[PDB]
């Protein structure tokens, strides 16, 4: 006997799936992935539902101010998104204290601008929870209600929970390999050598992006290999691989990033009013993605702003990764002269990418042809520092551009530095007595 409750209003797009609203409760019949067979209680109909739209009744996630599986940096990114003001808060699972919680509040001090402060949450005895040992609480709800009524030792009082967005709907069940007939490629987005990229529609609803491949050099059954491999590498900073069309020419169906490529975005009009901290935030998201790739020991072989895509909410993801196991200004000398290409050469690439982002999509090594570049690189030449670039960010680029491959940093260290670029290590969690 398992009863859940819906967190957002949902509409049926498939045939055997249910429809509900924010607040309606449902019985659970089957657990099998992101889709659960469930019986509604208001309609009493039995349909399939997205498992990330519901949560077990009165089990924390039911509350508006609780956010599961969110990191400290992520909570910082969300609380500064449009729709949030001073005091906009949230409670999340602790990232450094597994089995504990943390409170994140939006504040403003004049000498830095808008900020997000994080307080730890202690829990034992067990009489309840506390942030300051003087004021103790039984449940997290009453705890919230106290600090909501006057800032008892905080840099700001609590106003409203974070402006949570409705999650992206999960892919259709059993729909890995799909009939091509399900597609309506209604706009060409890009074309180049090996294939095209279209904005498409999968069955009337659900927008989608399709990459069509003109065959030849790329084989046939040598593609269900890389497909089934990259399908196992799910990540929030990598572009999601949804479906793949069986018959040749093979179609690759992925999520549709609403604002195209990063290079197009930076060169664009909106992506030029984007301040420096947001660019650093972008490169931190990319670093996070390259760090996940690094943990899995894989290589990208082609890293640049053109291969980074942007969602409508300014989220960066990584596109056709590993398609070099399936154009040199971003390439390290070890991979140019000797064809090395490792995770370290990708660190070099990330250095040039970092150069693109800061220069609003400018061409690396401007005024230089590829020969003029390669001849100068052996001469020990590195790109100068832009007039709007911090010396510390420049030092990161320089570290990425070491002659020795293994003297270069890791994407784990690069991400960490970039994530807390404006925050001293001691300032991460403000501790109040
Ligand atoms: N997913 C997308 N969403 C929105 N726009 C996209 C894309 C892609 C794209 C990039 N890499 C991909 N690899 C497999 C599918 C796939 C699709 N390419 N593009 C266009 C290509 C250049 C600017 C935008
Ligand atoms: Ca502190
Ligand atoms: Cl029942």
């Amino acid at each position: 006997r398992i009863i859940v409750v819906a967190l957002y209003d949902y509409e049926a797009i498939h045939h055997e799936d249910l429809s509900f609203q924010k607040g309606d409760q449902m019985v659970v019949l089957e657990e099998s992935g992101e889709w659960w067979k469930a019986r509604s209680l208001a309609t009493r109909k039995e349909g399939y539902i997205p498992s990330n739209y519901v949560a077990r009744v009165d089990s924390l996630e039911t509350e508006e101010w609780f956010f599961k599986g969110i990191s400290r940096k992520d909570a910082e990114r969300q609380l500064l998104a449009p729709g949030n003001m001073l005091g906009s808060f949230m409670i999340r699972d602790s990232e450094t204290t597994k089995g504990s919680y943390s409170l994140s509040v939006r504040d403003y001090d004049p000498r830095q601008g808008d900020t997000v402060k994080h307080y730890k949450i202690r829990t034992l005895d067990n009489g309840g929870f506390y942030i300051s040992p003087r004021s103790t609480f039984s449940t997290l709800q009453e705890l919230v209600d106290h600090y909501k009524k006057g800032n008892d030792g905080l840099c700001q009082k609590l106003s409203v929970p974070c402006m949570s967005s409705k999650p992206q709907k999960p892919w259709e069940k059993d729909a890995w390999e799909i009939p091509r007939e399900s597609l309506k490629l209604e706009k060409k987005l890009g074309a180049g050598q090996f294939g095209e990229v279209w904005m498409a529609t999968y069955n009337k609803h659900t927008k989608v992006a399709v990459k069509t491949m003109k065959p030849g050099s790329m084989s046939v059954e040598a593609f269900l290999a890389e497909a089934n491999v990259m399908k196992t590498l799910q990540h929030d900073k990598l572009v999601k691989l949804h479906a793949v069309v069986t018959k040749e020419p093979i179609y690759i169906i992925t999520e549709f990033m609403a604002k195209g490529s990063l290079l197009d975005f930076l060169k664009s009009d909106e992506g030029s009013k984007q301040p420096l901290p947001k660019l650093i935030d972008f490169s931190a998201q990319i670093a996070e993605g390259m760090a996940f790739i690094e943990q899995r020991n894989y290589i990208h072989r082609d890293l640049r702003a053109a291969n980074i895509l942007v969602s409508a909410s300014l989220v960066c993801k990584i596109a056709d990764f590993g398609l070099a196991r399936v154009p040199i200004k971003w390439t390290a000398p070890e991979a140019i002269n000797f064809g090395s290409f490792t995770i370290k050469s990708d660190v070099w690439s990330f250095g040039i990418l970092l150069m693109e982002i800061v220069t609003y999509g400018r061409i690396p090594y401007p005024g230089m042809s590829n020969p003029e570049v390669i001849r100068a690189l052996e001469r020990g030449y590195r790109m100068p520092r832009p007039e709007n670039c911090p010396e510390e960010l420049y030092n990161i680029m320089m570290r990425c551009w070491k002659n020795r491959p293994e003297e270069r940093p890791t994407f784990e260290y690069i991400q960490s530095v970039l994530d807390d670029f404006y925050t001293a290590t001691e300032s991460q969690y403000e501790e109040i007595p």
